[PDB]
């Protein structure tokens, strides 16, 4: 809507108060327009028709239950937005400032939050399982990593294809949350999952068996669940991104890390360059290795960082 930009304060899922960005035409809606084309969120009211209706508040103070996962969706959508900006150089998920919009709400004790093509949509869990999506900075950014492959590389979501697409999701959620410094680590969705239970996870980089995932191509899954597995290889490639980055000896070979932020260029680089919508894993490994040599020359102790990883994890 057309309106005056503004700033509105409200408190997110796990109880913290964070300032979003508003506008103001009657009522306050959760319009972001400082970031591109603009940040949109709605209300999706417990229903499955999307979006929903643009979040409007009577007094730009959002302190209310309802409100936290519509606070998150905002603020982190906006961090997100800022990571790829400020570090890759990329506008929004389209490279041209499209439009976020996200929906919350969405059903009922729905354990799911996903990017349906056009938007993200965020459910509320059962309680048990799961407490509101939007609360994990890792999910949100995951979501709309979603969206910046689906404009770029365009990896199919099937078999090994869609098991990049899920680790490109993985890597750069965890990516977002160490440069929003928000107790960083290398797990995924720690902040949302089973608040009966503190130190677990849905997923580990640093050590993706710890829940039955794969960290070896040797143990890939080859049935047709989960659409051939995607979120169960995408183990071996988050593995392999966790000893680039930090290093370590995975089953007997030895892997120098580089740090977090050359992890980041030469994935972004892979995504954006070389990786086509078919990619297997042996095709990622050759991209990332181009991508590293682009970037620190053929030599350089990064392009023998990145071989080691890949050999690390049975990936040729
Ligand atoms: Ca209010
Ligand atoms: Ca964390
Ligand atoms: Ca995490
Ligand atoms: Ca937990
Ligand atoms: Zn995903």
């Amino acid at each position: 809507i057309t309106g005056t930009s503004t700033v509105g304060v409200g408190r997110g899922v796990l109880g913290d108060q964070k300032n979003i960005n508003t506008t103001y035409s009657t009522y306050y809606y959760l319009q972001d327009n400082t970031r591109g084309n603009g940040i949109f969120t709605y209300d999706a009211k417990y229903r499955t028709t999307l979006p929903g209706s643009l979040w409007a508040d009577a007094d730009n103070q959002f302190f209310a239950s309802y409100d936290a996962p519509a606070v998150d969706a905002h603020y982190y959508a906006g961090v997100t937005y800022d990571y790829y900006k400020n570090v890759h150089n990329r506008l929004s998920y389209d490279g041209n400032n499209a439009a976020i919009r996200s929906s919350v709400h969405y059903s009922q004790g729905y354990n799911n939050a996903f990017w349906n093509g056009s938007q993200m949509v965020y459910g509320d869990g059962d309680g048990q399982t799961f407490i509101p999506l939007s609360g994990g900075i890792d999910v949100v950014a995951h979501e709309l990593t979603h969206a910046v492959t689906d404009y770029t590389a365009g990896l199919i979501y099937q078999n090994e294809s869609g098991a990049i697409n899920e680790a490109i999701s993985d890597i750069f959620g965890t990516l977002v949350e160490f440069y929003a410094n928000k107790n960083p680590d290398w797990e995924i969705g720690e902040d949302v999952y089973t608040p009966g239970i503190s130190g677990d996870s849905l997923r580990s980089m640093s050590d993706p068996a710890k829940y039955g995932d794969p960290d070896h191509y040797s143990k890939r899954y080859t049935g047709t669940q989960d659409n051939g597995g995607v979120h169960i290889n995408s183990g071996i490639i988050n593995k392999a991104a966790y000893l680039i980055s930090q290093g370590g000896t995975h089953y007997g070979v030895s892997v120098v890390g580089i740090g977090r932020d050359k992890l980041g260029k030469i994935f972004y680089r892979a995504l954006t360059q070389y990786l086509t919508p078919t990619s297997n894993f042996s095709q990622l490994r050759a991209a990332a290795v181009q991508s590293a040599t682009d970037l620190y020359g053929s030599t350089s102790q990064e392009v023998a960082s990145v071989k080691q990883a890949f050999d690390a994890v049975g990936v040729k």
